C-alpha cells in the first residue's frame, strides 16, 4: 500500500518504516525534524531494501498536508509525529496541545480534503488513567491522563472517534502503546535522545556507556514485588511489526479499531537492570531516589485482543531489549550524525 | 480595562459587550461573522452608550490574534467564538475540534506572545458530563461530554488548566453557563440563530410568532415532576453581568477560577412554555415528542461560590426571561439585517 508515515524519522517510526519496505509498501515519510535528524535516513532505506521518499514539512501545514496526501496517492497514514516529553509539557502545555491536538486535526482534515479515510495512531496506555485494574483492557473505560502529553492523547483518540462516528467509512485504529524499548538487532538504528534521556532504558544505556554517574531508581517502596516500578516494556520491533499488520489487515474495515501494544507482562525497575547489566557486561550503577511525580507503581496490558483480531503477540524478550539497546549504545555512541 | 471580546457580535456576546461599554471599559470585539451579522453593532454601541472596536477575523489566526492584542494594549480577554450546534458537532466534529480546540489554543498563544495573562472563558454544564448528583458543584469531578461539542469544551478547559500551571501568574476563569435565555430589556437585541433552533426558548418563540406549527416537547416520561425535561434557565442579562463581575474582580488574580453560572433552580419545558404563553398572550401550541439522544431528564446549577466569592447572582426572572424574548422577537421577527 501507498503509506504516509507522519514522525516517520523518529524512534518507532524508524524502525516501522523498516518494516514497512521489507513488505513491498510505498513509504513517504514526513517529518519535521524537531526531534530526528537526517541521517537516519539512509539507514532506514539500507534496513528497508527499498527506499522511502522524505518530506520535512510539519503536521500543523495542513495545505501541505494536504497536497502530499494526493500527491502521493496515499492510501494509508500512520501518525507517529508530535512531541512526548511528559515532563516537559507540564512546562509548557501550549506546545503539546499545538502539535498534538492540533497537529493531528489539521492532518486528518488535510485527509478529509484529498479522500484517504485508513488512519493508525499512536496512543498511550496513560489513557486509561489511574486505573487500579491492572492488566489494563480495551473495554475499559478511559481515565483522565495527569500531563498535558497524555491529555493531548486521549483528546485525538476523542476526536478521532467522533470523526469516525460522522464518517463512518473511516477505518481508525488507535494503538496504545506501553513502553517501547529496543533497537534494530543490526545495531545501525535505534533511539536517539537529545539531552537527558526521560524514560527507564535509554538512561540506562547512557550510565553504561559512560556518560552518565548513576541511575536514580524513582522509589523503592512500591506494593511490588521488590519495592521498584513495574512495566509492560515491548520491543520496538515488536511494535514496527504489529503496526504493518494493524495497517494491513485493518485498511478500508470501516470503525474504530483499538489495541493495546504490549508484551502483557511486567518487569521491575530492578528486572530492566539487572538485564541490562547482563547485556552490555558489567554492573549498571544506581541509587534509590524519591517516587517521581504522578507515577503509577505498576501497570502492564492484556494484550489479547490484538492476538485474537490481528494474530498479533510480541516475539522479543526482555534480554533481547536490553542486547539489541546497548549493541545500538554501543555501536554508535554519538547517535546519529549532524 | 482593555478587553478583547472574542465572539462579541454573537448572542451572549453582544449583550456582554453592552454591560462592558455601561460600565466604561475599552471594548475590541473579535468576530468572524459565521454566526452574527454586522448590524448588531450600531446595536452595541448605543445600547452601551460608547463605541466598541470591531475587527472581523479568526481566532484560528494566531497572527492576527497577536497583532490585535498589542495594537489595542488588551488587558483581558473574553473568549466568546466557537462554534455550539450540539447535533452538528455530531455530525462535523472536525469543525468542531478545530473552531474551538485548535481555535483557543490559537488564540491563547498569541496572548502568550503578547504578554496578556487575564482570560474569561465561555464553559458549559456539560462539563459536569453524566452526573447523578445535582445540582452541580464546582468541586465535583469532571465527567465526559456525550458530544464533539462538549468535549471540546472539556478539552479546552484542560489545556488552560495545564497552560496556567506552567505560567502561574495568569488569572483564568472557567464559567460553565447552564442554559442561557433571553434578550436586552430593550427588546432591540437577542438571539438571532440562522434556520431551526436547538434551544428550546427560540424554537418556542419562533412558534409564537407565527413561523413554526408546534413545539416538539422533547420526551415527558423523565422522573421529574411533570415528565419533561428539566434545566436551569439563566437570563443573557444577569450572564452578562456576570461576566463583567469575573473580569473585573479577577483580573491580575492568579489561578484558575471556576464557576457556575446558574439561577440555582431547575424549570420543566412546561414551565418555560406556560411562561412563555403568558408572555406573548396565547397558548404556546406544542406535542409530546419521543426523547432526544443523549438527554439528561434534570440538572441545574449550584451557584453559591460565585455568590460567595464574587457577591454576584441572578437577579432576573423566569417570566422576564419570557418577555424579553418575546418582546425582541416580536420587535424583530427577521432579526438582524443583512
Ligand atoms: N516513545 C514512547 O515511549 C511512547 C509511548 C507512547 C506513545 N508514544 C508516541 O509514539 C509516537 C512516536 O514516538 P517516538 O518514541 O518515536 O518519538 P520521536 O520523537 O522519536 O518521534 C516523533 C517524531 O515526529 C517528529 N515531529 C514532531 N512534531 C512534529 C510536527 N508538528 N510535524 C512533523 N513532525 C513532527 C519529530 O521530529 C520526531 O522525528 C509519538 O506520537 C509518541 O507520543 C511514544
Ligand atoms: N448559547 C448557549 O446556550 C451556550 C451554553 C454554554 C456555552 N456556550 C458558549 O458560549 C459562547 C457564546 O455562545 P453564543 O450563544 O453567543 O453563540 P453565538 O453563535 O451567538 O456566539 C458565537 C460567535 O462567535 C463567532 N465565531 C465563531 N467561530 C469563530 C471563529 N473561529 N473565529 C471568530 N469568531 C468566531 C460567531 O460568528 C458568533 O458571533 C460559545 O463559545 C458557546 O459555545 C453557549
Ligand atoms: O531515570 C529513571 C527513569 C525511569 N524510572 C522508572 O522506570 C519506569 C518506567 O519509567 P519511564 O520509561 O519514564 O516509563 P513510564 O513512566 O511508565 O512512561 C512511558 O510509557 C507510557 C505508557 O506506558 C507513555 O505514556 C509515555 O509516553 C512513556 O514515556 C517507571 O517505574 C519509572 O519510575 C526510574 O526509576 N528512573
Ligand atoms: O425543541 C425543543 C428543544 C428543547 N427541548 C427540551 O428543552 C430542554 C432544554 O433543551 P435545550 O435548549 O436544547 O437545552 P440543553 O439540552 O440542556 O443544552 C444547552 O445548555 C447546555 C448547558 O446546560 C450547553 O451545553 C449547550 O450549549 C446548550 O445548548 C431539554 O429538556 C430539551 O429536552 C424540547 O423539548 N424541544
Ligand atoms: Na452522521
Ligand atoms: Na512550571
Amino acid at each position: 500500500m501507498r503509506v504516509l508515515v507522519t514522525g516517520g524519522s523518529g524512534y518507532i517510526g524508524s524502525h516501522t518504516c523498516v518494516q514497512l519496505l521489507q513488505n513491498g509498501h510505498d513509504v513517504i515519510i514526513l517529518d519535521n525534524l524537531c526531534n530526528s535528524k537526517r541521517s537516519v535516513l539512509p539507514v532506514i532505506e539500507r534496513l528497508g531494501g527499498k527506499h522511502p521518499t522524505f518530506v520535512e514539512g510539519d503536521i500543523r501545514n495542513e495545505a501541505l498536508m494536504t497536497e502530499i496526501l494526493h500527491d502521493h496517492a496515499i492510501d494509508t497514514v500512520i501518525h507517529f509525529a508530535g512531541l512526548k516529553a511528559v515532563g516537559e509539557s507540564v512546562q509548557k502545555p501550549l506546545e503539546y496541545y499545538d502539535n498534538n491536538v492540533n497537529g493531528t486535526l489539521r492532518l486528518i482534515s488535510a485527509m478529509r480534503a484529498a479522500n484517504v479515510k485508513n488512519f493508525i495512531f499512536s496512543s498511550v496506555a496513560t489513557v486509561y488513567g489511574d486505573n487500579p485494574k491492572i492488566p489494563y483492557v480495551e473495554s475499559f473505560p478511559t481515565g483522565t491522563p495527569q500531563s498535558p502529553y497524555g491529555k493531548s492523547k486521549l483528546m485525538v483518540e476523542q476526536i478521532l472517534t467522533d470523526l469516525q462516528k460522522a464518517q463512518p467509512d473511516w477505518s481508525i485504529a488507535l494503538l496504545r502503546y506501553f513502553n517501547p524499548v529496543g533497537a534494530h538487532p543490526s545495531g545501525d538504528m535505534g533511539e536517539d535522545p537529545q539531552g537527558i534521556p526521560n524514560n527507564l532504558m535509554p538512561y540506562i544505556a547512557q550510565v553504561a556507556v559512560g556518560r552518565r554517574d548513576s541511575l536514580a531508581i524513582f522509589g523503592n517502596d512500591y506494593p511490588t514485588e521488590d519495592g521498584t516500578g513495574v512495566r509492560d516494556y515491548i520491543h520496538v520491533m515488536d511494535l514496527a511489526d504489529g503496526h504493518v499488520v494493524a495497517m494491513e489487515k485493518l485498511a478500508n474495515k470501516p470503525g474504530v479499531h483499538i489495541y493495546n501494544l504490549g508484551a502483557g507482562v511486567g518487569n521491575s525497575v530492578l528486572d530492566v537492570v539487572n538485564a541490562f547489566s547482563k547485556a552490555c557486561g558489567k554492573p549498571v550503577n544506581y541509587h534509590f531516589a524519591p517516587r517521581r511525580e504522578g507515577d503509577l507503581p505498576a501497570y502492564w496490558a492484556d494484550a489479547s485482543k490484538a492476538d485474537r483480531e490481528l494474530n498479533w503477540r510480541v516475539t522479543r524478550t526482555l534480554d533481547e531489549m536490553a542486547q539489541d539497546t546497548w549493541h545500538w549504545q554501543s555501536r554508535h555512541p554519538q547517535g546519529y550524525p549532524d
